[PDB]
């Protein structure tokens, strides 16, 4: 679990949104995993807008944060889940590094802010949802 707060959004996976999130929609997009709903309160966070391949992610299964290095985002193939059918996933960025399904929705950051969150894993490999081309977000 976890969620990014900036201004009056909340951003979640799209898998993990609560019936509140759905109640208060702003954007979703299946083939993402990502989902956007509106808050009341003021965001703790700024949204990184580069093109860093490196990072530090949050992994909850370990209570430890990891640097990484990251590919840029991209169409992935990823297997049918509880969720989701097999299906191509854009936007997604993979690393090696430990993630499990309850890991999903921990923060990925690079100097400039928020990347992502992780939203895909398996085997030694780690994937995340980006954010940064998401300039909506800062308005
Ligand atoms: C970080 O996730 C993992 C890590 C290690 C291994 C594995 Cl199988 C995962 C899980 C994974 O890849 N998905 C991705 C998928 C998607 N984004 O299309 C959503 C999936 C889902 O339905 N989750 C709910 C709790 C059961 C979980
Ligand atoms: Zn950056």
């Amino acid at each position: 679990s976890g969620a990014i707060y900036v201004g009056n959004y909340r951003v979640v996976n799209r898998h993990l949104a609560t019936h509140n999130d759905w109640a208060n929609l702003v954007w979703e997009d299946s083939s993402r995993d990502l989902l956007v709903s509106s808050t009341t309160a003021q965001g703790c966070d700024t949204i990184a807008r580069c093109d860093c391949q490196t990072g530090v992610y949050y992994c909850s299964s370990r209570r430890k944060h990891y640097p990484v290095s990251f590919s840029k985002p991209s169409l992935i193939f990823v297997e049918a889940s509880e969720y989701y059918p097999a299906r191509y996933q854009s936007h997604l960025m993979l690393a090696v590094g430990h993630s499990e399904p309850g890991d999903c929705g921990g923060i990925l950051r690079c100097q400039h802010g928020v990347v992502g969150i992780v939203s895909t894993g398996g085997n030694g490999l780690v994937g995340f949802a980006d954010v940064r081309d998401l300039l909506w977000l800062d308005e």
